[PDB]
């Protein structure tokens, strides 16, 4: 069983060294903090929290980084790097890349001024990378609802909280304009925008997204506070601004009889959407773990030991 405690002894500064290590980096580039969280996400639905999204191409199998949920998309590989060197010559082989990218997503979390926490330790990194499985298992913007639970159902998680609490690592980081396009000028061949975005805020978006303009083109998910870990993004979806079509059908969808009461309890209370985020987050990062012997203690994240 995953423990808060695992390297209490064996490298108690770990947490220390990577929130260092993000601190230095959020300098450069404020986004760093969102885009780690998001690492971490696709690296547990994808055969659990194993580091399998860090590993690069080899000719034996594909790299998870080409999926279609992760391609000219995810992002921070580099930072990852640089603290898991950090923490190798702090202690040498023993924090696994699973577990450091785990931390890595918590830290982010408090840095950017969500909860503190603890998380559970003990995972260890997979002996391969899992493209088709990648783009089968990470959800994507166009998702419905029904499709949406189903995608966390097929992981594990079960619950609506779970959905509900973790679509709130939208409270910051990018998005780009392809993924609201249809939103915009012609939501499902209708020839018309979602309706369930807000009138105002539609315009403001189409003036960030023209039709025909750049489709890499990034804006923010939140627009009330775009960097800091807050409940807003549950406001914004009561005021139907959820950014992409997977943030507003939790609020909007014909299916959202129980997602509804979670939206709104988030919104009203910042205590009750931070309980509820890590919840949902440690449950997220128990996904199918290697533990004990099982898999290894990668010492370079991008390659299998050999
Ligand atoms: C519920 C289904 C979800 C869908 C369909 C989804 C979809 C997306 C999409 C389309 C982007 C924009 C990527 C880009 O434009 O390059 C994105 C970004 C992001 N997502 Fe999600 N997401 C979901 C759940 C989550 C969860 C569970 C977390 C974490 C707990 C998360 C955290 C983030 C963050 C922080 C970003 C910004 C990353 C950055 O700026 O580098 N997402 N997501
Ligand atoms: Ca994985
Ligand atoms: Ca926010």
């Amino acid at each position: 069983q995953l423990t808060p405690t695992f390297y209490d002894n064996s490298c108690p500064n770990v947490s220390n060294i990577v929130r260092d290590t993000i601190v230095n980096e959020l300098r450069s580039d404020p986004r760093i903090a969102a885009s780690i969280l998001r690492l971490h996400f696709h690296d547990c639905f994808v055969n659990g929290c194993d580091a399998s999204i860090l590993l690069d191409n080899t000719t034996s199998f594909r790299t998870e980084k080409d999926a279609f949920g992760n391609a000219n998309s995810a992002r921070g590989f580099p930072v990852i790097d640089r603290m898991k060197a950090a923490v190798e010559s702090a202690c040498p082989r023993t924090v696994s890349c699973a577990d450091l990218l785990t931390i890595a997503a918590q830290q982010s979390v408090t840095l950017a001024g969500g909860p503190s926490w603890r998380v559970p330790l003990g995972r260890r990194d997979s002996l391969q990378a899992f493209l088709d499985l990648a783009n089968a298992n990470l959800p994507a913007p166009f998702f419905t609802l029904p499709q949406l639970k189903d995608s966390f159902r097929n992981v594990g998680l079960n619950r609506s909280s779970d959905l509900v609490a973790l679509s709130g690592g939208h409270t910051f980081g990018k998005n780009q304009c392809r993924f609201i396009m249809d939103r915009l000028y012609n939501f499902s061949n209708t020839g018309l925008p979602d309706p369930t975005l807000n009138t105002t805020y539609l315009q403001t978006l189409r003036g960030l997204c023209p039709l025909n303009g750049n489709l890499s083109a990034l804006v923010d998910f939140d627009l009330r506070t775009p960097t800091i870990f807050d409940n807003k993004y549950y406001v914004n979806l009561e005021e139907q601004k959820g950014l992409i079509q997977s943030d507003q059908e939790l609020f909007s969808s014909p299916n959202a009889t129980d997602t509804i009461p979670l939206v709104r309890s988030f919104a009203n209370s910042t205590q009750t959407f931070f309980n509820a985020f890590v919840e949902a987050m440690d449950r997220m990062g128990n996904i199918t773990p290697l533990t004990g012997t099982q898999g290894q203690i990668r010492l370079n994240c991008r390659v299998v030991n050999s």
